[PDB]
C-alpha cells in the first residue's frame, strides 16, 4: 500500500431515485460515458460502437470507438458480465479512464451485445465495478485497486451519498468520494460491521423488524451493500412473509399497495453490527398520491441472487440515501453514518 494526499469527488445524477450515474472519459480524446458505480460487481464496461445497431439499446446509448482513441490498446478476451436483472457481452479492450481528477489505465469491456429488456430503461450506458479483483470476470483489475497502486488516495475507502430525487436541477442527485468521506453529507458518528470474507462487499445482518415483531432472517442471514441496486431486496420466501405483513399485492417484479394505505406502512429495520437501521413507509415506498384508486410501488422486490454470493438480503439505494455509506478497502469493513 502507500498513501498519499488527494481525495476526488464524482458528482452524480439522480433519475427518479432508482438509477444514479456519474461520468468517466474513456480514450484520447475523452469519450464520455454516463455509468452506475456498483459495488455489487468487479468489472468496467461502455457499450462498444461495434455493437450491432439491431440491438436497439446501442442506438440509444454513447458508444466508444476505439479508432479514435490514439491512446487505445487491444486485448480482444471475450467477456459476459451476469447482472441480477440482465447480461452484457462483449471484449477486453485497455484505455485511459478519466474518474473525478483521477487518471488511471484500465481494461474494460467494450459491449457488444446489450438486450432491450433491461438497457433500453437505462439513463446510464455502463458501468464501474467497485467489487473486489476475487468477483472480477477475466480476473481483469478494478478501476479502485488500480487507482491504490498510484498512491495519490489519502485512505483506502470510497464513499456514497444518494440524495431524494428533485423537482429542482440545483439538486446534488448524489456524490462519490474516492479516498475519503465528506461530513457535510453526514452527521453523527460512523458505525461499522467487518466483511463476512475480503472479496465481496457483504455483511452478516442479525434480524429484519416490521416493526416490535422479529419476524425476518430470526436466525441470521447475508446483507450485500449494493450502490448498483435500485431497492431493498430479500429471497422470493423472505420477501412474500414481508409482503404479507405490510399487505402488499404480488404484481409481476415489484410489489405494491393501495396509494392511501402507504403512510400508515410500519417502520421496517435492519439489525447490521450492534444498531437498528429504521426505514419509515416515506423510506420505501413510492408515495405518487394518496387515492385507494391508484397503486403505489414499495422500494423494496423480490431477488433470489444465486450462490456462492447468495441467498442474500441486498442493500440498495433505497437504504443507502438514509445511510451514507464508507466501504473501507484497508480494514474489510463497511461504515454507516446517518445522510443529510
Ligand atoms: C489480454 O490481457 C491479459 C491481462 O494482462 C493478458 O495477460 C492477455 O495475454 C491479453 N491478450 C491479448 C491478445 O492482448
Amino acid at each position: 500500500l502507500t498513501l498519499g494526499n488527494t481525495t476526488s469527488s464524482v458528482i452524480l445524477t439522480n433519475y427518479m431515485d432508482t438509477q444514479y450515474y456519474g461520468e468517466i472519459g474513456i480514450g484520447t480524446p475523452p469519450q464520455t460515458f454516463k455509468v452506475v458505480f456498483d459495488t455489487g460487481s468487479s468489472n468496467v464496461w461502455v457499450p462498444s460502437s461495434k455493437c450491432s445497431r439491431l440491438y436497439t439499446a446501442c442506438v440509444y446509448h454513447k458508444l466508444f470507438d476505439a479508432s479514435d482513441s490514439s491512446s487505445y490498446k487491444h486485448n480482444g478476451t471475450e467477456l459476459t458480465l451476469r447482472y441480477s436483472t440482465g447480461t452484457v457481452s462483449g471484449f477486453l479492450s485497455q484505455d485511459i479512464i478519466t474518474v473525478g481528477g483521477i487518471t488511471v489505465t484500465q481494461m474494460f469491456g467494450e459491449v457488444t451485445e446489450m438486450p432491450a429488456l433491461p438497457f433500453m430503461l437505462a439513463e446510464f450506458d455502463g458501468v464501474v465495478g467497485m467489487g473486489f479483483i476475487e468477483q472480477a470476470i477475466g480476473r481483469v483489475t478494478p478501476i479502485f485497486d488500480n487507482i491504490i497502486s498510484q498512491g495519490v488516495l489519502k485512505e483506502d475507502v470510497f464513499s456514497f451519498y444518494y440524495n431524494r430525487d428533485s423537482e429542482n436541477s440545483q439538486s446534488l442527485g448524489g456524490q462519490i468520494v474516492l479516498g475519503g468521506s465528506d461530513p457535510q453529507h453526514y452527521e453523527g458518528n460512523f458505525h461499522y460491521i467487518n466483511l463476512i470474507k475480503t472479496g465481496v462487499w457483504q455483511i452478516q445482518m442479525k434480524g429484519v423488524s416490521v416493526g416490535s415483531s422479529t419476524l425476518l432472517c430470526e436466525d441470521g442471514c447475508l446483507a450485500l451493500v449494493d450502490t448498483g441496486a435500485s431497492y431493498i431486496s430479500g429471497s422470493t420466501s423472505s420477501i412474500e412473509k414481508l409482503m404479507e405483513a405490510l399487505g402488499a399485492k404480488k404484481r409481476l417484479f415489484d410489489y405494491v399497495v393501495k396509494c392511501n394505505e402507504g403512510p400508515t406502512l410500519p417502520d421496517i429495520s435492519f439489525h447490521l453490527g450492534g444498531k437498528e437501521y429504521t426505514l419509515t413507509s416515506a423510506d420505501y415506498v413510492f408515495q405518487e398520491s394518496y387515492s385507494s384508486k391508484k397503486l403505489c410501488t414499495l422500494a423494496i422486490h423480490a431477488m433470489d441472487i444465486p450462490p456462492p454470493t447468495g441467498p442474500t438480503w441486498a442493500l440498495g439505494a433505497t437504504f443507502i440515501r438514509k445511510f451514507y455509506t464508507e466501504f473501507d478497502r484497508r480494514n474489510n469493513r463497511i461504515g454507516f453514518a446517518l445522510a443529510r
